[PDB]
């Protein structure tokens, strides 16, 4: 019993994270195999950040301007290209702890952990949620970017996320592993203002069965609701339409607790427009939007 | 800028987890040098648990009685003891993964981070905190025994907690590495209740300095309080005791925000008598008390 905001163990990421210099710009890099994955604003002097041509920026970069280090010991790098805003690095050695691995991109809603980094060295790991604005609510300092996120199947990571930048307003913006931003951002210090960051419905009630399983149930109430009645209460409380993919993706939890989908919608719309009364759920005085119903089933039957 | 509930890299411990079954009872251990650790309740059937007596059932237990398995591998047992609640099984062999440790006793308040296993399998890490009852609210199925927690100072990991058992009230009970118990606690299935689980209110205190660095100022208000005055307000609201100790770990946060310790005291005391009317500091809606000063600290300056 209990019910933790859990990170996947990070131990086959930390053996991938290395640390990438070019002139005065120290971050991490990602080494897979015999290539370095980082962030092109690598090469930017924070001048050149405010409006970057980075094919041109490049021209002026060789091999030996990229200092990549894993640990104490020196990488040789042997290529470099841009592929959208990442650069990959060839380095003449395979990363000996290499995982299997993905490259995957993720959608909103979807969570992963982060094993956030100075200088190429672990500092700590912590779970996320791709928002449905394509932010996500990090914890990175200067030096964190090139920092990933990741999910495991069993010995299998899937890396989605690389941290490129803070938005003004302190949220995160960054890339998959093929250098393509999540939502409309780019590597560029400009204005840039995220969109509504809408809570995730099915999240949430993936959450609301965590709290029944685990022992939380004062908020289940005499009701239910159509998927049309809840969405109406959810465009109010700028929550995330549920559709009935969402629906079908709660069953197995549905199935365990014997509390119908559409029922577990009216207690959360019930939440929403009675507010807590200064209860708590799983610890919780808001409703917790940043566990998958996948993420529910892993934590509550205990994957390894 | 962001600041998440933040747990250690887990891979130096990764490294540590085995396996231990005896008779029908499979958990997990902790293999450092030729000595694997794991709790002392893998020796007794269900029906032992009512009433055990483990010098007893110990008794009838040889070191081939122990399976330890590290991966797919089998560790050959030359050896056991008891040392309070766990087991020292000497093996064989050396741990090749053994990192630089420490076994040190947490106080109350301490923070750790928890690597969930299951078969001696990583399944998730999670940052925890000793409750001032000495609980911990973690998130532990059955096979989870033997799950540790820890804190990395740099390339040093301090073990400060193996699960051992959860109370009929969903909240968990475990050791030191050396087998004492943290609080009351006994590792038999009995009626066993919990005290109080006071907040810690230096850990809140910490908490909000973090949500001030990173721009949540709203609770910020025009007064201030003695250590008297706030304690009173303090033991009204079930939070623990501030001392000039704990205002002493707060200096530097102080420091770099320039807002007095008792300052931050008179905005905790007003956020209790008044509530949060529906807001949020740091994407919380109830005061988070599981970031120690120097959590914050780390987290706020990007330590690895
Ligand atoms: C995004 C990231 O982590 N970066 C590494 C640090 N650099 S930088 O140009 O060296 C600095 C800019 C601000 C400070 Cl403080 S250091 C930016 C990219
Ligand atoms: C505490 C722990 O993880 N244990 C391993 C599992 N055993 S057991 O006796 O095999 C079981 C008891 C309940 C279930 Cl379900 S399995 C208890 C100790």
């Amino acid at each position: 019993s209990g019910f933790r905001k859990m990170a996947f163990p990070s131990g086959k990421v930390e053996g991938c994270m290395v640390q990438v210099t070019c002139g005065t710009t120290t971050l991490n890099g990602l080494w897979l195999d015999d290539v370095v994955y980082c962030p092109r604003h690598v090469i930017c002097t924070s001048e050149d950040m405010l409006n970057p041509n980075y094919e041109d920026l490049l021209i002026r970069k060789s091999n030996h301007n990229f200092l990549v280090q894993a640990g104490n010991v020196q990488l040789r790098v042997i290529g470099h290209s841009m592929q959208n805003c990442v650069l990959k690095l060839k380095v003449d050695t395979a990363n000996p702890k290499t995982p299997k691995y993905k490259f995957v991109r993720i959608q909103p809603g979807q969570t992963f952990s982060v094993l956030a980094c100075y200088n190429g060295s672990p500092s700590g790991v912590y779970q996320c949620a791709m928002r449905p604005n394509f932010t996500i609510k990090g914890s990175f300092l200067n030096g964190s970017c090139g920092s990933v996120g990741f999910n495991i199947d069993y010995d299998c990571v899937s890396f989605c996320y690389m941290h490129h930048m803070e938005l003004p307003t302190g949220v995160h913006a960054g890339t998959d592993l093929e250098g393509n931003f999540y939502g409309p951002f780019v590597d560029r210090q400009t204005a840039q203002a995220a969109g509504t960051d809408t809570t995730i419905t099915v999240n949430v009630l993936a959450w609301l069965y965590a709290a029944v399983i685990n022992g939380d149930r004062w908020f289940l109430n005499r009701f239910t609701t159509t998927l049309n009645d809840f969405n109406l209460v959810a465009m109010k409380y700028n929550y995330e339409p549920l559709t009935q993919d969402h629906v079908d993706i709660l069953g197995p939890l549905s199935a365990q607790t014997g509390i119908a989908v559409l029922d577990m919608c009216a207690s959360l719309k019930e939440l929403l427009q009675n507010g807590m009364n200064g209860r708590t759920i799983l610890g919780s005085a808001l409703l917790e939007d940043e566990f998958t119903p996948f993420d529910v089933v892993r934590q509550c039957s205990g994957v390894t």
